[PDB]
DNA sequence: ATGATTGACAATTATTGGAAACCTT
DNA sequence: AAGGTTTCCAATAATTGTCAATCAT
């Protein structure tokens, strides 16, 4: 009901974060690693993934 | 070809850094407000507009 | 600045400037080589020459 | 002093020069700009260009 | 109130610039 | 010699991690 999922600002040393209502409601996402799908123009952030290139 | 993409490796604790490479690669000013849908497990990160910026 | 087809600055001692991005789309470290090459009048730059599988 | 196809060391640094002969051939200026375009995994570096990022 | 989350600041590392040394005509 | 080029070092700054303050149930 609150801002769990829309728009938030990005921190000034170019992080983005979760919103608050979002995680402190509902712990559903940890924070670590994610998967970076560049979608043309939008950036589709998925659960992390192994995805080894090298050792 | 399947469900994955680039390995991003953020803060532990949360602070999403987008790709420092697409950042300076696209020029995306971290200075404004970034849209933030939630799907399952899954978030989009973009913009009011990315595909009519610098087109 | 990656290498779409874009033109940069040099050097006021002449040194031509590898992006941040663009060193790492190479891969090579602090501790790797380039091989210098040259196509009509244009520069060729070549990877380091692996030589060896990823391990 | 020909050094068509010289492979240059790169040590704690991050960018290179251009060889003598290449460099003289240019026939650019020292804060010229080089127009840096792909080639598969390498790169092909063209002379001055009105290329500019979105123009 | 107290534990967890987020934003701010600081430290580290990467890159670009400049100065110095070596080479060549 | 002296002008050019290259290599090394220093400074800048971007980024990520740490953590301390605050708020929610």
């Amino acid at each position: 009901m609150k801002s769990t999922g829309i728009v938030r600002k990005v921190d000034e040393l170019g992080r983005v974060v979760i919103p608050i209502e979002l995680r402190r409601t509902l712990g559903i996402a940890e924070k670590d690693a994610l998967e970076i799908y560049v979608d043309d123009e939008k950036i589709i952030l998925k659960k992390y993934k192994p995805n080894m290139t090298c050792q």
